[PDB]
């Protein structure tokens, strides 16, 4: 039951106008209820990413695994936030 | 290899049935998977992500596929079963 709803919400889930920490906090809480392997989550990830964030990632050599994706996509946030002010 | 990869899991997740048949839809998104490396859960939940409306809604008649191969025959009958002269 549970994994039926994560696969509709997991889809649905973007980071759209809000932070990479957030989103990312919300795509793992729905992730362990799903029996996706981490290529599949690592694709879903960037799926759901704003468009600054996957532009930014684009001039990287993008990790391979989910908590190292989602460590870098955190940096990244972190460095253009600093860089606001 | 990853380019290949990398093209794969842009084409599959826009890839649809549309108006087109069960099996021409099948055959593309198995052509595009041979270059992914997703589990075989998370290529159900997107081969049902690109059904048609009309044959989702039928496939909640039936037992719950467990592998691809079975949903895809699933998706051929019910195809068969609604298909006009």
């Amino acid at each position: 039951q549970r994994r039926e709803v994560a696969k509709r919400k997991i889809r649905r889930l973007r980071q759209g106008m809000g932070s990479v920490i957030d989103y990312s906090n919300a795509f793992q809480m729905i992730a362990q209820d799903l029996d996706w392997n981490e290529p599949a989550l690592i694709d879903q990830y960037h799926e759901g990413l704003s468009d600054h964030i996957q532009e930014e990632l684009s001039h990287l050599e993008v990790a391979k695994s989910l908590s190292a994706l989602i460590g870098q996509c955190i940096h990244i946030e972190r460095r253009l936030a600093r860089a606001a002010a």
